[PDB]
């Protein structure tokens, strides 16, 4: 769920408020997403969007009524490392992995201020 993803991103980027810093960035970070990613951070978000689309194709996922944004899962942050839990069932586990991958991705790419609040004439 979005509460968990926020925490993951803070795990990797402890100075951030991710729901502010990483929402409405580029063509893909935030609601929806199309066009060409503007930079590597935007590409992290495209991958994550694709991961959530692939979570929904899962037979596993077609039961929790929640979407990936509302589907809770279990994870830990420890020493700024994210660990998804073996106690997660299949849908939960898949979404946790999508989120972990994206949080790590965000932490390893440049942040270009020019793309924050981009006009979706670029997308
Ligand atoms: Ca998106
Ligand atoms: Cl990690």
């Amino acid at each position: 769920a979005l509460w968990q993803f926020n925490g993951m991103i803070k795990c990797k980027i402890p100075s951030s408020e991710p729901l502010l810093d990483f929402n409405n960035y580029g063509c893909y970070c935030g609601l929806g997403g199309s066009g060409t990613p503007v930079d590597d951070l935007d590409r992290c978000c495209q991958t994550h969007d694709n991961c959530y689309m692939q979570a929904m194709k899962l037979d596993s996922c077609k039961v929790l009524v929640d979407n990936p944004y509302t589907n809770n899962y279990s994870y830990s942050c420890s020493n700024n490392e994210i660990t998804c839990s073996s106690e997660n069932n299949a849908c939960e586990a898949f979404i946790c992995n999508c989120d972990r991958n994206a949080a790590i991705c965000f932490s390893k790419v440049p942040y270009n201020k020019e793309h924050k609040n981009l006009d979706k004439k670029n997308c």
